[PDB]
């Protein structure tokens, strides 16, 4: 819905947005939204996500896909009406994203998902990428472990010529839906095959906001291997604007720069990570706030 | 409809167009068109806007979407007939835009929406853009507040990987329709995701005229930072010709140039704004008439 | 239909074409075709024009749109049959353009629409364009007034972010149809939004011939963007879709008018001076040379 | 159909092909094929041509369009079966082109259509084109007159912003069909608007063979005005390979080079024309065999 | 179907493939496959080829097109099932190409179609092409005559602005189907108009294998004289990989180089031809074994 | 399905992935998955693969295509539901790939398919490619023989102008399905014709994972044309759609083998020598080092 503001209520929102990342307890937003999801009546649609064609499939609070749901209308606070109808497995009426209000008056946040090694990490989508020798798959799994902390992290596998990997996009979004409904920390290997169908475009534009509204983090690897002007700019756009955070490799092997958006038109934060390998190529991130401007960001985006 | 003119009636129109921006009371056009909207019979379609596919959804005066409306014909002054029919939520007959006459004989106006810091601002669409370090989201909200004045301004959120943001285009146009039906000052964050489907193209071409006819201002942020020849020229065209005003960043951080179209084939006006940040990144525009030619405009249009 | 010629009847046509522009009374062709239109039986289709999709809508002599019309066949002089049928608002059978013969044996003309300041102006489409500081919207309205003379000129508004402007292409062609059925002098602001759907392409290719056959003039502004696809389409429309061309020059206020006088005839050029009065109203100052194709192509660069 | 050959019967064909251009009486082939057309039973389809969509409309021997025709099968000499069926104005079964055998065993010819000023001219399509100041519309009409000789030549008008011009492609092909069924010499002004829909592509590939099989000549003007690599190469291909002859302007104003294909894999012939203008821009070709190689042809094709 | 191999049975195949070109009697494969075709039951589909749309039309052993054929299933040796069904003139089930096994265990062959002037020529598709002054149409007819020897060669005409030429693609493939069902030596003039619809793409990819499996040769002219990067690379690909042999003109007028694939991953053979013209432009090839590497091939492929 | 991990269970997986390539008995994974396939109930769908259109055909354990199969739902361990339905030969519900779990908890492996000449070879897809004089078809057959060892290898033929070759894509995928259901070592000649329809794109993205999950190896030849669109698609398929890469070098007869050993594991390189015998039969001469991404990208240029 839309929101009305004056000087006073806008200052309150900016202060609440600041708190969502800087002062709130790591993972609290996730716990809150779980409660919201739990309070929903049984079989009521909570989430819809786009399939390859651009149609959308719909899920309830138990990550069960809904085949049939009679049309129902909900009048929101602003006066706008939300209609939802599902027929033969697909959304007849409604929109893509959260079909129930997870956020209320609190929007444009970057809720804090976890803290690790003296740094706070944002929910939403984190894109792991860059050129050079530093490996992306070992990094996503190490971050997934670290930010999961006490909790296990979920791995969604997609589009690699290795054993057990799904290559069907429609199963991919079904995995992603379920992961976001049930887990705070999610890893995606890999995002290469989506980078084009309507579903693939829908996902790039939908997932960061879906994740941020849930308070979960989706950590996807994206190898920018191609030299093609069409596809390489789509990697830059997804890295710059479709993602909530960006983890990118550097000149020095093992080293990475993390770029975090802290909220709606707020300062973007940067820090550096050191890493090293153990047995069977398991990566560990070494444990032991500065802002970045847009000219620094565009320089890094190469 | 079409309008017939001679030397005498054309001079009258140019003089009335001048008044709409230069002399009329800020926000008066908006108040007028509200009255017009209020006088419409209940459930009668007043506005239609295009969805992703290029179909269109339709609304009444209370920003309520219309599912069913029997075909009805209205004979305008020029002799042209307007037909409107809605079936299963979508427009079967009719056009995109205002389905009732908000403007009458007064066309090509650029109605003054507000005054702030010694400068008058136009209704229609304002595109906020440019390259460099100066931030666009803090600027749209500051302008939204300033031009709202005594009134609150409405925020439509779209296509950012942050909490509570809608990313479905069909909900976006539903938010925009409602905002324009009910508020003088509107902010859009952000216009990146529309910049391509028929709906997205329809919106770029429809919104400025919709806004200007209502006497409300839509203030949209558009980051041009990507470097593809296809998409960058579409940002220039939208900035040059789809927008009623243009707010663009400069070399000096915090500083912006405002370029305003004052009316149908009238002089384009430029002025400069200074800004600074307060607590939690809230931007304030500092408080305390010159024309710009097309070669100056094209020079500025490079970013 | 098709026309058969020998040396003698071809010389007659060239002489009649010469007269249509050079010697006939300004506006006489328009008056003639009005009479033709008036003589048509009531509700009989006279004009069809293409909508966004490439379908076409149809009108009668009173600029009223026709929803239903039973199939009817007309055998022309050459033996060719013209069939017209309208169903549910759209043309089922027939063609785009004038559905009744306005021209007879007299074709490839550039009928003279008006005279002003010692120069004759052609009916058909006039494209107003060029780069630099000289303004196009003030010029189309000044020309519209001047060529209207004793008569008012009709303004069709399209695709500008200003109050009261239509942005729906289907209403645009409905305005244009009506203007051409009822007025000698027509202004279009602006042609930028058509410059792509089938309707938009149909209009660029249809309007000059529609106008020239009626003996009315359509004066459209077209601001010429730096994309190779779109810029060449502006050159083609300026070179070959238009009957006349009005283009700005180095000196502010000054314009060159390039007029096609008929089917494979000499193209004529002259110069205009202009200045502004109050509320930005433009006046054209009151007080025959041919142009070759190498001069034309030189001028066509902007 | 297909044709079987040995050394002896192939030499006979080459000798008969030589005769079709070099020794046969000008216009004889046209007279022959008229007789063939006349001998066909009434209402039997003789010609089908493609409309904008790629569907095709069909005609009988009197250039009357056929709405309905029951499926009929004809067993040719080679054993191949030709099926023709027309329903609701369009071809349900059959092919584009001549639906009856005009040529028999005699194929790959360039039948001589006329003789004028000491030179023989081929039937098929003649494309008139080139850059520079020499005008194309005056030239097509002068050639149309000259090659028509005792007979009038037919003019098909298409896609110019002048009075009486059709701009609907479906009417254009209906005019062309009729012209070819009833006249030896045909002029087309202009071919710019086809140069893209399936019909337009079909026409470029169909018309030369249709014309050559009838023994009529279609003389089309094509202004190569565009500077676009996509469209300019399509003008070169149409000029090189879709046309039977090529008339192209030169450096010297008034002067043209005619390039004629004399038959299936035969020598291409070149000659030069002088021209000048009279009253109301009527062009006269001045009255008072050499082969061209492929490297000379490609040089000229610029 | 698929084929299983070990070292021993693979060596046998390579030796049999060698024989198909090098030692077998010229035209013997064609005679064999005729016998196979003759043994088929009446009206049973033997060949399907793609039309402009990508649908396919089907023929029997007498080159008669089939309108109706009830679904029938055939279990091959490998266990795979071939289903064929024709309805309303078009293939409802089945594939493009030979609908009956012409080849059995002997695959990847390159069967010898004829011998002329001390050189053996392969069945399959021969593309005649190149730039310069040497003419392609006189060459295809001369080769057609020479390789036909005692037998007449069939000419399929397509897409030239000359008398009696078909320009409809659907008739073209009907001519080609019939020619391949009934003749060892076939000429196509010209392949320019296919060089894009699904049928045209299907044909480029289907014809060489169809011809090679029959043991007939299709000799097509392809003028590459146009200069567009999209279309010129498609001429190179068709010349390099869609054709079984390649005949290409050289610097010296009248002279041509023939490049022959002798079999599945075997050595490619090159030789040179001299030619001259007689009466009414009839070309004669003058009468009285070396391998070419891929770098030599790619060098030659530039035109 | 998705998999949950902590530090401990992730280390176990990496150790199991290491074993799948490095320590497990060559071909053991293939033998296991055969057993799995054998245990399936008769006529139950086990594999679906995409046809030219993007629809998919489905097979059972005996490589017999399924025309009809009533909708059936299977609840997996993670809670996700797999639905399969086949109607009129095509998949109505379900996904592309293995329709039964071949891999369980063990995913992202590169199961060892064979050992030959002191080196271990991975299942999945091996792309054989490169520029220069070294021949690809003789190499795929030599590798097919060598890795087959005691077992015969299956050859799928596609898109060459030679006798007995299929050129229909729908038969190609039917051959591939069957080969993978029944054989450990598979050769494909050739992959040029797929390199574009939805099926062709689906296959490039599906085959490596299908093969790796089965524990069979598909060895395809791909000759790399000088078009920027198509050449980058060859690089992407070589870099990321394939499990291993065999590429020719400067020295004739010599090849470099690049092997992915598992999910985000070290890529291994070794060199092969070859020579020809009689009738062009190639023999690979009988008698671990890692490669970095900058070395890989250097090699990827051809
Ligand atoms: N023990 C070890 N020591 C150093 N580097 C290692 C390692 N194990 C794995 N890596 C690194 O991890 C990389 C593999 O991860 P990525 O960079 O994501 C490419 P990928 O995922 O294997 O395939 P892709 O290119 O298709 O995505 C290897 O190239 C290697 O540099
Ligand atoms: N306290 C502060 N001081 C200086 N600049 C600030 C600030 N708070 C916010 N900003 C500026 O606000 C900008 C954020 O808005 P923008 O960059 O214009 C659009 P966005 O929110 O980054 O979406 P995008 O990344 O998809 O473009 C930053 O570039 C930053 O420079
Ligand atoms: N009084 C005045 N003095 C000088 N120039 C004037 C003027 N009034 C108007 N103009 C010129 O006329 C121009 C307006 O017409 P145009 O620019 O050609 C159409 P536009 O308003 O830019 O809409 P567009 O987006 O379709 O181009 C202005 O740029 C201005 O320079
Ligand atoms: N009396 C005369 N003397 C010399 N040249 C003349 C002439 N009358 C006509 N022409 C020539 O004929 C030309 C017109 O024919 P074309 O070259 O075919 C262009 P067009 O047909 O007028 O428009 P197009 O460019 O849309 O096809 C003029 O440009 C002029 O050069
Ligand atoms: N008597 C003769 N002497 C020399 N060359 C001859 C000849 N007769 C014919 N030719 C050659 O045969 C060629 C004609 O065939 P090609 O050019 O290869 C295909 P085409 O018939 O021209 O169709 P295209 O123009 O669509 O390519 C001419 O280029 C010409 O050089
Ligand atoms: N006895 C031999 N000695 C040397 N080289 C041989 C040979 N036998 C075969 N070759 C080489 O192997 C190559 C054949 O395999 P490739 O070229 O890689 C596939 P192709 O036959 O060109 O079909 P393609 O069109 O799919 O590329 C020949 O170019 C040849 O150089």
């Amino acid at each position: 819905m839309i929101h009305l503001y004056d000087a006073k209520s806008f200052a309150k929102l900016r202060a609440a947005q600041y708190a969502a990342f800087h002062t709130d307890a790591p993972g609290s937003w996730f716990d809150h939204t779980s409660g919201v999801l739990e309070s929903v009546e049984d079989g009521t649609p909570v989430l819809a996500i786009g399939v390859e064609s651009g149609d959308a499939i719909v899920f309830d609070k138990n990550a069960q896909r809904i085949v049939a749901y009679k049309e129902k209308s909900v009048k929101a606070e602003d006066g706008s009406v939300s209609v939802v109808q599902v027929e033969n497995g697909f959304m007849k009426q409604g929109h893509r994203g959260w079909l129930v209000d997870l956020t209320g008056e609190l929007v444009g946040c970057s809720p804090v998902v976890a803290e690790f090694g003296g740094h706070r990490y944002a929910s939403g989508m984190v894109i792991v990428t860059g050129k050079g020798n530093s490996g992306k798959t070992p990094l996503v799994h190490a971050l997934g472990e670290a930010l999961g902390g006490k909790d296990k992290y979920a791995t969604v596998r997609f589009g690699e010529p290795l054993s057990g990997y799904n290559t069907d996009f429609n199963v991919f979004v079904d995995d992603i839906a379920r992961a976001m409904l049930q887990h705070r920390v999610i890893v995606i290997d890999s995002l290469k095959n989506v980078i084009i169908s309507r579903g693939a475009f829908d996902l790039l534009s939908d997932i960061g906001a879906m994740a941020a509204s849930r308070g979960c983090v989706v950590i996807a690897s994206l190898n920018p291997t191609s030299n093609d002007d069409k596809i390489v700019e789509l990697v830059k756009e997804a890295s710059r604007s479709n993602s909530t955070s960006l983890v990118i490799s550097t000149d020095v092997d093992g080293e990475w720069q993390v770029l975090t958006r802290t909220g709606e038109g707020l300062a973007r934060l940067t820090h550096t990570l050191q890493t090293s390998y153990g047995e069977h190529s398991v990566l560990t991130i070494h444990t032991s706030q500065t802002v970045i401007k847009n000219d620094e960001l565009e320089s890094v985006l190469r």
